[PDB]
């Protein structure tokens, strides 16, 4: 995240780092104690055996007994396009089952189809790098739905009268909007914090009739 904030330790505690060998490189968010879901794009390149899911995390730099790891047992996709930039989401299901506490909770989505209008307040977060190295603490975002450069195949976000975004490991991390993650980080253009092209979020609310039948 560029030009956002600390968050407050364990404030969004469905928030994921996906890591290899001990490094972050991409969010997730907990959807059920045995699942998470990130962007396909996060994955596409990387082996999921190596991949260890991080549950309760905050500062990555330090260590932290609040945290729950897991492995990842089954991928689920739906159809991703990286030619168009489309369905850029995928389920992880977890070799066991989170203990679900103060750290580690699942999050709400939204209704299947909900779309949001111009001018919703979201809260983007993730590990993401800082400026246009990779945080140690997990950073969070006001943003604000925009339609403009936007297909109506993404949620699209813009931050007015500065520059500030996502970022490089910022990728699969939720959006949040009215309480509901309705975003999954999905791609810039014009590099991180353009202040011109808005960020480009998968549209969960599309896929929630498909995310259902999976995780019950
Ligand atoms: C392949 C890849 O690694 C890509 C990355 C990280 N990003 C990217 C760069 C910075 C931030 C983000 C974020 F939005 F956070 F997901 C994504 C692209 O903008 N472009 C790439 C990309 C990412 C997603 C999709 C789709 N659909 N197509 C291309
Ligand atoms: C689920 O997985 C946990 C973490 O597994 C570790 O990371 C993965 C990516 C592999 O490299 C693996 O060799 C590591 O052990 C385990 O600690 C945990 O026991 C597992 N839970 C189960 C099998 O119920
Ligand atoms: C900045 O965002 C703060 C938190 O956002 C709210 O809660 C999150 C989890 C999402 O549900 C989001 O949709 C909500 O807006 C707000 O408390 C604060 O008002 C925001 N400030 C401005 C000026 O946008
Ligand atoms: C989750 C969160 O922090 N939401 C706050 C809300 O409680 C408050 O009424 C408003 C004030 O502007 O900002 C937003």
């Amino acid at each position: 995240i560029v030009g956002g904030r600390r968050a407050r330790p364990h404030a969004w505690p469905f928030m994921v780092s996906l890591q290899l060998r001990g490094g972050h490189f991409c969010g997730a968010t907990l959807i059920a104690p045995n699942f998470v879901m990130s962007a396909a794009h996060c994955v596409a390149n990387v082996n999921v055996r190596a991949v260890r899911v991080v549950l309760g995390a905050h500062n990555l730099s330090r260590r932290e007994p609040t945290r729950q790891v897991f492995a990842v047992q089954r991928i689920f996709e739906n159809g991703y396009d990286p030619v168009n930039l489309l369905n850029d989401i995928v389920i992880l299901q977890l070799n066991g089952s989170a203990t679900i506490n103060a750290n580690v909770q699942v999050a709400q989505l939204p209704a299947q189809g909900r779309r949001l209008g111009n001018g919703v307040q979201c809260l983007a977060m993730g590990w993401g790098l800082l400026g246009r190295g990779i945080a140690s603490v997990l950073q969070e975002l006001n943003v604000t739905v925009v339609t403009s450069l936007c297909r109506r195949s993404n949620v699209c976000t813009l931050v007015r009268g500065r520059q500030a975004g996502v970022c490089f490991g910022d990728s699969g991390s939720p959006l949040v909007c009215n309480g509901l993650i309705h975003g999954i980080a999905s791609f810039v253009r014009g590099g991180c914090a353009s202040g011109l092209y808005p960020d480009a979020f998968a549209p969960v609310a599309q896929f929630v009739n498909w995310i259902d039948s999976i995780i019950q």
